[PDB]
């Protein structure tokens, strides 16, 4: 039993991290097979920050303007190309530590692990979610660009995020491993701001189901709600609307606990109205929204504590 | 910027985990050099666990009674012995992925990373604190025994914890890697309860410093206090006493922020007496106590391995 923010074991990703330097700029790259992936903004100088013409800057680079270092080894770059906002450096050696891997673009609400790195070396691992406003609430310092987000479902590493920048409110933005930004952001230093963020309702509901599995019952009630009435209330607290898709996703947790999804929705409406009254749920005095239905089933027993 | 509960990268430990089976029991072992470490309770039947005589159970066993699997490879056990509540299985092959390591016993208040494992496969990593009552608040299912906890210093892994059991309240108890329990626990199926727990004051202060570094400042005030005055308040709230060593350890953060420890102590006094008055700190409505001063400096400085 117990319930914790849990990251994937980072080892398979650790063996892929390298350092990339171009000019005076050093950041992280991801070395899979014979390609190193990194943010294309590595090729910018100071006057290129507002309105870089990436095609123009890249054509001006030779292979030997890129210093790539894997531990103590220099890897020789033998080719370069750009894909959207990611740079792809061809090197003369395939990474012998390359895991089984794939690239996946995720949707808001999904969770993943981040391996934060500086100078091609891992600093730490933690769990994040893609926020509804397409940002992530990370922990990143200068030098952390090129750090990646990943899942490991069943021996294969699914890469879903690469870190590019910090926005003015202190939240983070980046791309998939095909170089497409999450959300409306661009790799320019022009003024940009995240939209107002909301709470990931389906994830909160999942976490309430986790609480019940771990033996909490204090927040349950005898009421139910229509889906529509729930949404009208929830939106007044800056909660995301719950779709029928979301209702379906919670069906297994519903069945394992014997509490219907709209039954649980009524608990959540009550909690938003009353607060916790000095109590906690699973070690929090807030409603947690960074655990998916899938995370909860994976982390929990298949036996409820009644 | 930003601040998260962050584990050490687990790769160096992932390469050390194996599966150990004795009779019908499978759990995890730690393979370092030519020895596999695991909980001694692996050898017990259900009946045994009520009142075990480990000495007697162990002499009765031989090498071939222990099945050690590292992925698809069977290790040959060539010897066995017990040290406290840990079993040591000598194997015919040194682990070629053995990292630079040592065995270290930690103190209550200190944090570490747990690599939760099942059937010898790493499953998840998370950061824990050793509670004042010597439990950890972990996340463990059946098959997790023998999972380990550790810190990293440069390239050196310090192993500090091996998971043995769950207590009735859902908290967890285990040993150091020399088999000595943390806390007043024994490895048998009998009635055991954790003592009443306390809050780790120096860690709360470190977290308030992390909040300030990240621009979260509402709880700061013009006041200061004395160790004596604070401790009298704190002890009233089941907060551990703040020692002078604790104050010295916070010195780096006090200097980096311009909030002196006793200045920050005055803020924490008010939070205890008054609550958070509807606010949050670093996205929490509780006072978090599972980050050490060292944790905060490391995370906010960007130390690497
Ligand atoms: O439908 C999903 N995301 C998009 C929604 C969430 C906020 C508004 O739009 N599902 C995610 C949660 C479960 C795993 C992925
Ligand atoms: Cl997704």
């Amino acid at each position: 039993s117990g319930f914790r923010k849990m990251a994937f074991p980072s080892g398979k990703v650790e063996g892929c991290m390298v350092q990339v330097t171009c000019g005076t700029t050093t950041l992280n790259g991801l070395w899979l097979d014979d390609v190193v992936y990194c943010p294309r903004h590595v090729i910018c100088t100071s006057e290129d920050m507002l309105n870089p013409n990436y095609e123009d800057l890249l054509i001006r680079k030779s292979n030997h303007n890129f210093l790539v270092q894997a531990g103590n080894v220099q890897l020789r770059v033998i080719g370069h190309s750009m894909q959207n906002c990611v740079l792809k450096l061809k090197v003369d050696t395939a990474n012998p530590k390359t895991p089984k891997y794939k690239f996946v673009r995720i949707q808001p609400g999904q969770t993943f692990s981040v391996l934060a790195c500086y100078n091609g070396s891992p600093s730490g691992v933690y769990q994040c979610a893609m926020r509804p406003n397409f940002t992530i609430k990370g922990s990143f310092l200068n030098g952390s660009c090129g750090s990646v987000g990943f899942n490991i479902d069943y021996d294969c590493v699914s890469f879903c995020y690469m870190h590019h920048m910090e926005l003015p409110t202190g939240v983070h933005a980046g791309t998939d491993l095909e170089g497409n930004f999450y959300g409306p952001f661009v790799d320019r230093q022009t003024a940009q701001a995240a939209g107002t963020d909301t709470t990931i309702t389906v994830n909160v509901l999942a976490w309430l189901y986790a609480a019940v599995i771990n033996g909490d019952r204090w927040f349950l009630n005898r009421f139910t709600t229509t889906l529509n009435d729930f949404n009208l209330v929830a939106m007044k607290y800056n909660y995301e609307p719950l779709t029928q898709d979301h209702v379906d996703i919670l069906g297994p947790l519903s069945a394992q606990t014997g509490i219907a999804v709209l039954d649980m929705c009524a608990s959540l409406k009550e909690l938003l109205q009353n607060g916790m009254n000095g109590r906690t749920i699973l070690g929090s005095a807030l409603l947690e929204d960074e655990f998916t239905p899938f995370d909860v089933v994976r982390q929990c027993s298949g036996v409820t504590f009644q």
